[PDB]
C-alpha cells in the first residue's frame, strides 16, 4: 500500500527521485555533483571543512530529504575515505555532520550512505516516456571515474525492480490461506516464482556493465564503513553531535527488502539460529527505511506460508513454493559465481574469505528449506 512506501511499478525504490534541492543547498550538490574531480584534485576534504552549516528545515518532502541524504552520505564517504589510498579522516565536521545526522534522526536511517540511497534513491530516466531499461537509465552521483558506479548501482537497481513484481502478489498469497483458496494460491505462488526467475536473467548484465578490476580496487573502497573496520576500529565522530565516536555499517543488500522479505514469505528462517549470517540480515533491517523495516514485519507476522504448504499434502502446492525456493537459490548461486569473479578473483592478483562462507550459509539455509529437494 501507500503506508508501507511500496511502489507498483518499482517495488521498495524510491519513484522518480528529485535530482536537485531547493537554491539553498548548493554548495551541498556543488561538491555531491563534482567528487570526481574534487577527490582527485585534492580539494574535496577542504571544500567540506571550509562548508557553512545548514539547517535541514528547508526540506519540505520525502523525495527532497532522500536526496539529500544521498548528497550528503557520499560526500561523507568520499570525506572519510578521501583518494581510498589509506588516508582516512576520523572526524566528520559539525557543518556537515550535524545537519546529516539530523536529517538521519528525521527519516529514522542511520548517518551513512544505505543501500536505500545509494542504489533506491540514485537513478533517473533520461526520457520519462521510455521505459526503465539500463539505456534509458543513469545515476545522479559517482565517487570517481570508472568506479564503475553506474552499472552496478543500476543492476542492482534493476534486480530490485524485477523482484518487485512479485511483491505484488504477496497479499494474494496471504488472503488465498485464508480464504482457504489452494488454486489461486498455487497461481500466486507460481506468478511469485516466475517473477524470481525473471530477476535472475535480469542480473546478466552485470558482465556488460562492471568491471572486475574497477569494482574490486575503487567502488569498493567508498561504500565500506565504520564498523569493524580496523581502519577507523572505534568508528567516526559526527563531530557536534555525538558523544563519543560511532560504528555503523557501509551499505550493502543485506540491507535490501526485497530479498529479505521473500525469506520471510517462504519461512526461510535467514535472521533465525543467533549465527553471524542471521544477526548481519537481522542487524542490516535498521538501514531500511522504517516503512520497510515496518513491511518486513507485517509479513513476519502472518500464519507461515510454508507450514500451510506441508500439512495439505498437496503435490503442486509443494511444487509451486519450492518453485520460489528453487528461484532463490538460483540468485544466489548465481551471485556466489559473481562474488567469485569480482571480489575473490580480483583480490588475487594484489602484491575462503567470510565473505563466501557467509553467502553460502544464507545458499544452504535457502536450499534446505525445499520440502522436497
Ligand atoms: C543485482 C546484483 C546484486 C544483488 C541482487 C545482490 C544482492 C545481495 C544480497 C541479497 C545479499 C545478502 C545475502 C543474500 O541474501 O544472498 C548480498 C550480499 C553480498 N553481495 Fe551482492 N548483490 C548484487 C551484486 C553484487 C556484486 C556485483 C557483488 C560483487 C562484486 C556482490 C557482492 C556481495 C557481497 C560481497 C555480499 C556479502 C557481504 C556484503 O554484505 O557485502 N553483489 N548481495
Ligand atoms: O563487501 C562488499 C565489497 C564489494 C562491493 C560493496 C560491499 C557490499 N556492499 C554492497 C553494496 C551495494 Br550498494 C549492493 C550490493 N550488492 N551486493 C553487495 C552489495
Amino acid at each position: 500500500s501507500k503506508e508501507y512506501h511500496i511502489d507498483e511499478e518499482v517495488g521498495f525504490a524510491l519513484p522518480n527521485p528529485q535530482e536537485n534541492l531547493p537554491d539553498f543547498y548548493n554548495d551541498w550538490m556543488f561538491i555531491a555533483k563534482h567528487l570526481p574531480d574534487l577527490i582527485e584534485s585534492g580539494q574535496l576534504r577542504e571544500r567540506v571543512e571550509k562548508l557553512n552549516m545548514l539547517s535541514i528545515d528547508h526540506l519540505t518532502d520525502h523525495k527532497s530529504q532522500r536526496l539529500a541524504r544521498l548528497v550528503l552520505g557520499c560526500i561523507t564517504m568520499a570525506y572519510v575515505w578521501g583518494k581510498g589510498h589509506g588516508d582516512v579522516r576520523k572526524v566528520l565536521p559539525r557543518n556537515i555532520a550535524v545537519p546529516y545526522c539530523q536529517l538521519s534522526k528525521k527519516l529514522e536511517l542511520p548517518p551513512i550512505l544505505v543501500y536505500a540511497d545509494c542504489v533506491l534513491a540514485n537513478w533517473k530516466k533520461k526520457d520519462p516516456n521510455k521505459p526503465l531499461t539500463y539505456e534509458n537509465m543513469d545515476v545522479l552521483f559517482s565517487f570517481r571515474d570508472g568506479d564503475c558506479s553506474k552499472g552496478f548501482f543500476l543492476v542492482s537497481l534493476l534486480v530490485e525492480i524485477a523482484a518487485a513484481s512479485a511483491i505484488k502478489v504477496i497479499p494474494t498469497v496471504f488472503k488465498a490461506m485464508q480464504m482457504q483458496e489452494r488454486d489461486t494460491l498455487l497461481k500466486a505462488l507460481l506468478e511469485i516464482a516466475s517473477c524470481l526467475e525473471k530477476a535472475l536473467q535480469v542480473f546478466h548484465q552485470i558482465h556488460d556493465h562492471v568491471n572486475p578490476k574497477a569494482f574490486f580496487s575503487v567502488l569498493r573502497i567508498y561504500l565500506s564503513g565504520w564498523k569493524g573496520n580496523p581502519q577507523l576500529s572505534d568508528g567516526l565522530v559526527y563531530e557536534g553531535f555525538w558523544e563519543d565516536p560511532k560504528e555503523f555499517a557501509g551499505g550493502s543488500a543485506g540491507q535490501s527488502s526485497v530479498f529479505q522479505c521473500f525469506d520471510v514469505l517462504l519461512g526461510i528462517q535467514q535472521t533465525a539460529g543467533g549465527g553471524h549470517a542471521a544477526q548481519f540480515l537481522q542487524d542490516m533491517r535498521r538501514y531500511m527505511p522504517p516503512a520497510h523495516r515496518n513491511f518486513l514485519c507485517s509479513l513476519e507476522s502472518n500464519p507461515s506460508v510454508r507450514e500451510f504448504v506441508l500439512s495439505k499434502g498437496d503435490a503442486g502446492l509443494r511444487e509451486a513454493y519450492d518453485a520460489c525456493v528453487k528461484a532463490l537459490v538460483s540468485l544466489r548461486s548465481y551471485h556466489l559465481q559473481i562474488v567469485t569473479k569480482y571480489i575473490l578473483i580480483p583480490a588475487s592478483q594484489q602484491p575462503g574469505t567470510d565473505l563466501m562462507n557467509f553467502l553460502k550459509t544464507v545458499r544452504s539455509t535457502t536450499e534446505k528449506s525445499l520440502l522436497k529437494e
